[PDB]
């Protein structure tokens, strides 16, 4: 319990900084073919939000934790993921691309994939929900929510790598990263928050921040 609030409080910590460091990023200027960097930090920023707005709700909730509260993770879950796994599209597109790509051309081309790819993840949350409240055995869970990260995975490797070895390094690394979400699951109240509440700073903040040396190199090189 101790070192939940103390994962919570190096969490927090971690997401002011990188909130900070993303706001300067928004004003850093970029060439017409990497403006598509600047449209993802905006949405890792919405993300940051909805994150910081947890955390703050959870230091609170903590000083006075009488029930087993990871249930409440999903809310974030439900609304970040999605963001997430489009910023992801939109960078493997940006990898992809001679002439400088905009999210609204991929999302006018392409929303109905990018609908499945978050209507899988939508149902790996739904199944982690019931394990999580315990309405479904854990086997059962992980047995579900496996296949759908799969999906989801599949789905995204399958339309949008395209054969780019740096899209293949930055795809098995979030996978691995997700995947540990479902391992977290396994362990008792404690120790799978402790994980959950640095996770976060891998899938999210630390995310942001490579963002943010991606759009500095890109500026150096236009100036
Ligand atoms: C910022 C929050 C993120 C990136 C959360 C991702 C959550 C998951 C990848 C959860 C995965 C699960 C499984 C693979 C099976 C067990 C149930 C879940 C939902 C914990
Ligand atoms: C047991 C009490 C549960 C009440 C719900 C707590 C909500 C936690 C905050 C999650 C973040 C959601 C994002 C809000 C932005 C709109």
């Amino acid at each position: 319990m101790d070192n939940i609030i103390m994962t919570a409080y190096i969490s927090i910590f971690v997401q002011i900084i990188t909130a900070i460091i993303s706001v300067y990023g928004l004003f850093i200027p970029l060439n017409f073919k990497d403006i598509i960097l600047r449209e993802i930090l905006i949405l890792e920023l919405i993300v940051q939000i909805i994150e910081f707005i947890f955390y703050i709700w959870l230091i609170i909730t903590l000083q006075s934790i009488n029930e087993d509260i990871t249930y409440v993770r999903y809310f974030d879950w439900v609304l970040t993921t999605p963001v997430m796994l489009l910023t992801t599209v939109y960078f493997f597109e940006y990898m992809n691309s001679d002439d400088g790509i905009r999210k609204k051309e991929i999302n006018d081309r392409d929303y109905v994939y990018l609908f499945y790819i978050c209507l899988s993840n939508f149902f790996m949350l739904l199944i982690g929900y019931l394990g999580e409240t315990k309405q479904i055995n854990k086997m059962l869970t992980l047995f579900g929510g496996s296949f759908f990260l799969f999906l989801t995975f599949y789905l995204l490797y399958v339309k949008y790598t395209k054969e780019n070895w740096m899209n293949y390094l930055v795809f098995g690394a979030m996978f691995l990263l997700w995947a540990l979400y479902g391992f977290a699951f396994m362990f008792p109240f404690s120790i799978k928050n402790q994980m959950y509440n640095i996770l976060d700073i891998f899938s999210k903040n630390f995310v942001s921040i490579f963002f943010f040396i991606v759009i500095l190199n890109q500026s150096y090189k236009l100036l």
